[PDB]
């Protein structure tokens, strides 16, 4: 599924992304834009081996099981596959693992380098939220 905008805003906000770990709701969305393009199928293979999956680019050498990265940890406890479903239920659970561990959201190249210090509310401007 690739997202609208706006569409994408509203799913997060209900699934209390916003203001999560003191991140607002514009953080989100941009990362999103900047990490998959709103689109919960991308797949992305990193130089190592390991794999980002999905509307946030969860990568599988610390989060998810893909069966394809030795030595890798499965600290979301899920298939990476759930991470591409259109339901982004899976993708938020464990972006709140991974905000929550200490890096905030640095762990995310795109947010650090498109997001961080711009203004994030433009993300969501104009939404019904
Ligand atoms: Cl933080
Ligand atoms: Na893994």
């Amino acid at each position: 599924k690739v997202f609208g905008r706006c569409e994408l805003a509203a799913a997060m906000k209900r699934h209390g992304l916003d203001n999560y770990r003191g991140y607002s709701l514009g953080n989100w969305v941009c990362a999103a834009k900047f990490e998959s393009n709103f689109n919960t199928q991308a797949t992305n293979r990193n130089t190592d081996g390991s794999t980002d999956y999905g509307i946030l680019q969860i990568n599988s050498r610390w989060w998810c099981n893909d069966g394809r990265t030795p030595g890798s940890r499965n600290l979301c406890n899920i298939p990476c596959s759930a991470l591409l479903s259109s339901d982004i239920t899976a993708s938020v659970n464990c972006a709140k693992k991974i905000v929550s561990d200490g890096n905030g959201m640095n762990a995310w190249v795109a947010w650090r380098n498109r997001c961080k210090g711009t203004d994030v509310q433009a993300w969501i401007r104009g939404c019904r939220l």
